[PDB]
This record gives structure tokens, C-alpha cells and sequence, in this order.
């Protein structure tokens, strides 16, 4: 099976944020969580989600109502493996706000640690 780098390359041109967060689920069940949750966070400020499990990457747009300039933050999530039964979430920065995204980032933390899947 391939290095996680490798994995890595399937992201978008963008910035890859240094942040991991660490699940104590092995990949496929902590993606299929990740969609039900963001697909269900809409009112977050979240739009034009898209989920591909066989790539285990979500893309999608955080908003906002600035009336003048754009100010989204087009991003990427991608779930890797992280040893027997864990896995890791890195996030990928498109555009837009390196701040915005990583709130994204510590909300999916704190959910993911209410439901106890946090390594």
C-alpha cells in the first residue's frame, strides 16, 4: 500500500496545511462520518460539497456574505491511514482564508472528539 505523500498527491493545487487530526477509526469509517456530518453542516457556511470515497477526499466551499470582494475558501479534506485501526485527516487549502479553514478543521476536532473516535 502506498505512503500517505503519495496519497497526498491526489489534493489539488493549494496549500496543505501542517495540521493533523488523529482518529482512532480506521479510515473508511472515519470518511464515511466525515460525510455524513458535513453533508448534514450546511449551515455552517459550507456549499458545494462533494463526497468520492474511493479517493477518501470531500471538496467544498466555505462561504460568506461579503458583499464586495469574494472572500471563500474553496477547500479539500482527504482521510489517510495512520497504523492498524486509526487514521488521519489533512486539509488542503485552494483559496481563500488559511484562519477560515482551519476553524473548519478545530470544529470537525471537537466533533470528532464528542463522539470519542479522537486518538
Amino acid at each position: 500500500k502506498p505512503p500517505n505523500s503519495v496519497l497526498l498527491k491526489k489534493f489539488s493545487k493549494g496549500k496543505i496545511l501542517e495540521l493533523e487530526i488523529h482518529a482512532k477509526i480506521p479510515e473508511k469509517r472515519l470518511y464515511e462520518g466525515l460525510h455524513k456530518l458535513l453533508e448534514g453542516w450546511k449551515q455552517y457556511g459550507l456549499k458545494n460539497l462533494v463526497f468520492n470515497i474511493t479517493n477518501m477526499i470531500i471538496t467544498g466551499k466555505l462561504v460568506n456574505d461579503s458583499i464586495l470582494f469574494l472572500r471563500s475558501t474553496l477547500f479539500e479534506i482527504m482521510v489517510l491511514p495512520n497504523g492498524d485501526g486509526r487514521s488521519l485527516i489533512k486539509f488542503n487549502k485552494k483559496t481563500g482564508s488559511t484562519k477560515t479553514l482551519t476553524k473548519l478543521a478545530t470544529e470537525i476536532q471537537i466533533i470528532l472528539q464528542k463522539e470519542g473516535v479522537l486518538d
